[PDB]
């Protein structure tokens, strides 16, 4: 799993 989680602003999966 994932403890602390960050907004990727790159999120973007083009």
């Amino acid at each position: 799993g994932r403890k602390r989680r960050q907004k990727s602003m790159t999120e973007f999966y083009h």
